[PDB]
């Protein structure tokens, strides 16, 4: 029973840089499968994929398209005030949304400004 | 019908254009696409996922998943002197190489340096 | 699939590199009968069934660019016997045109390349 | 550089791990024939660049035989010897003209006619 | 008849989200508009801009020098505590404040800090 | 008499940052007004506009709209290698060409990279 707080640590000491698409991605996984009780299954998956010549990068899509919360869940809404408050790398990830957007078709999260503007956030 | 070139050019119109792994792997798509006469389904994949609601960086993933050529392929490589000698949005993607290096296991090109070693260009 | 004991009965020996390497063209060629076809030809041209491989490895398009698979094992006696005579270090991004069956890697790390 | 044919198999003997192999064997055939025609430093050119390519130096032996201009035809050497059991050290019939482009370092001719082909 | 929050929500969706003076302009216009009713009159002039090929910030600037009601009207006035109450994206925006200012002449509003010090956004 | 050099940083003083879209503007407006032998009545008109109380910006759009050249005038294309050596400042303000832009509605300049995409500044 890893915490999505050493799982999180774990895949960030693979993923070079700070406030990238990918490290946004991991935070929402660790979320994610700590809310339906899978960051073990999730864990495993990202060991077994390291172990089969994987990069970080492809482990972590291999998860959103396997592991199952990924298709309940759709790409967290995070609140914030202007576009600024985007982490710096992440700004260059931005596209419009598609009608209901989905993780495994490479959507990260989704930022919505106080002036209602959302942003989706791409891989 | 379609040229390496026009879907090249197609692809990264719907790319921001910083000089990401995504951005490399463009004109690794369309090699290997020319090379093998794949190009005409490789275009038709692209733009049905993006119709799907794929993000562009997620149809690029696919295609290197879903398209045969791909299968086994290995990454370009890209013989340099020095690291320097790399764009700085693929330098914080650096990593060092599994033994035999996949595109579909999200491996971009591998880098060949004067002194021997080897960098991989993760997606 | 039996176009794999088709290239089995060519070729003596148990083991052996070239015995890799008709798992490794069969495999891949599910991942063709195209190759069945070539290899039979060659055959009749006066090839060598060994040479047949070679030539499945450089004609066909997937082999251009395709990898050699990694076999991941415990240590150097799970590799077979016939294999161990050519084993070598592998080179940066090893491709099965260029003469490399596949990759040993064990669990200390250490990876070693089946030339054919 | 005008490299030697005693020279050339020894380079060659270093990068092929083991002895008493086809690939042993097909170093032999090679620099024989680069002797017989000059093109021993042509070969010794293909061979180190090739492997400089990224190419085992088994899968070097055979892009020579398919490239260097000397080996079109070129049939493999005839071993003369009693019977089977003499041969050291696979081991085919022999197809009706035998090319070493097509994977034949050579060929065992035994005392009572018949014919065993070396593949490659 | 539009209401003065959807067409605001409708100009912010064609805008970045930087909080630039441009951002700022949009509460200008519509509380304006909604003064001199002519919600609808703008929201038609601003699609038919766009539709011309205007770029968004140009055409807020056409507004204020076609719709009458900006020859006349005051850039609204905002009080504020300090300067760091004024949005990040406007900081550098601001200049001195002249006689009588106007919108049509390129004014979106003016801060006053309790101190007494008036600043100018323009556009 | 005014040269293009003169008038630049006349108009460089009014304005705020570096790298900006209305530093470009600038740039702009005043290489076209040299090649079309206008540097004079640009300047003349920049200077009425700031003696009637507008702001430097809008005097910078007002010469767009009201200089004969600017009535057919295409922005330029700066040919750029990727789409960070767009200065920080102009990449807020980064939108899709439309066809056939135009100065006069509201695009500075197209970016050009080397991959062939193309992006609009806007004001
Ligand atoms: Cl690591
Ligand atoms: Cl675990
Ligand atoms: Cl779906
Ligand atoms: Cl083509
Ligand atoms: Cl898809
Ligand atoms: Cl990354
Ligand atoms: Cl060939
Ligand atoms: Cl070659
Ligand atoms: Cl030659
Ligand atoms: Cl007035
Ligand atoms: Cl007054
Ligand atoms: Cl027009
Ligand atoms: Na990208
Ligand atoms: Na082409
Ligand atoms: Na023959
Ligand atoms: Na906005
Ligand atoms: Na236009």
């Amino acid at each position: 029973d890893i915490s999505a707080k050493d799982l999180r640590n774990i895949m960030y000491d693979h993923l070079p840089g700070f406030g990238t698409a990918f490290h946004q991605l991991v935070q929402v996984i660790c979320k994610l499968g700590k809310d339906s009780n899978s960051l073990d299954i999730i864990h495993a998956e990202f060991q077994a994929s390291l172990a089969e010549g994987d990069s970080p990068q492809c482990a972590l899509i291999q998860i959103t398209k396997r592991v199952p919360i990924f298709q309940d869940a759709a790409p967290p809404v995070i609140h914030i005030r202007s576009r600024g408050d985007i982490p710096r790398a992440c700004q260059k990830s931005l596209r419009p949304v598609p009608p209901s957007p989905k993780i495994d078709r490479g959507w990260v999260c989704v930022f919505q400004l106080q002036d209602g503007k959302t942003l989706g956030l791409a891989i």
